[PDB]
C-alpha cells in the first residue's frame, strides 16, 4: 500500500478560529466564515486548508442569494475535502447557529485523493480533538439537503435554514 497523512498543523491554525465567532461590531459578524474548506495538500499526504474556498455567512444578503448553494456548488464529487460548515436556524426562539465538520467524501472520489481522506478521516481529527458535531455526505442530494445539516442543529422547531432555505 501507500498510506499516510501529517496535518501542517496549519489546519489547526483555522480550525481555532472556526471553533469560535471571529467577530465583533456589525461590519464582522457579517465576514464571519459560515465553512472552511480544506484540502490535501501538493504532497499527497498531508492535511491542509485553502485559499480560497472559504464561504462566509453574511453573504447570504451580501452578495449570494443562497450560502448553503455556495458549498456544494464547490463541493464536487471527484474532490474529497473537509468542511467546518455552521448552519444557521431560527427556532421558536431567536436566530442560532451550530458548528459542524460536514465531512465530504464523495465515494466516487479518485482513489488519487481518496484512500487518504477517507483514511485520514481520523488522522484529522487528531487536531480537532473529537470535533462537536459533523455531517459526512457523498451525494449532492446530502449535502445539499437543509433537512439533513438541520439534523445536527435540531429540526425539531426549525421553520426554517435561513428563512427561506427551509
Amino acid at each position: 500500500m501507500a498510506s499516510g497523512v501529517a496535518v501542517s498543523d496549519g489546519v489547526i491554525k483555522v480550525f481555532n478560529d472556526m471553533k469560535v465567532r471571529k467577530s465583533s461590531t456589525p461590519e464582522e459578524v457579517k465576514k464571519r466564515k459560515k465553512a472552511v474548506l480544506f484540502c490535501l495538500s501538493e504532497d499527497k499526504k498531508n492535511i491542509i486548508l485553502e485559499e480560497g474556498k472559504e464561504i462566509l455567512v453574511g453573504d447570504v444578503g451580501q452578495t449570494v442569494d443562497d450560502p448553503y448553494a455556495t458549498f456544494v456548488k464547490m463541493l464536487p464529487d471527484k474532490d474529497c475535502r473537509y468542511a467546518l460548515y455552521d448552519a444557521t436556524y431560527e427556532t421558536k426562539e431567536s436566530k442560532k447557529e451550530d458548528l459542524v465538520f460536514i465531512f465530504w467524501a464523495p465515494e466516487s472520489a479518485p482513489l488519487k485523493s481518496k484512500m487518504i481522506y477517507a483514511s485520514s478521516k481520523d488522522a484529522i481529527k487528531k487536531k480537532l480533538t473529537g470535533i462537536k458535531h459533523e455531517l459526512q455526505a457523498n451525494c449532492y442530494e446530502e449535502v445539499k439537503d437543509r433537512c439533513t445539516l438541520a439534523e445536527k442543529l435540531g429540526g425539531s422547531a426549525v421553520i426554517s435554514l435561513e428563512g427561506k432555505p427551509l
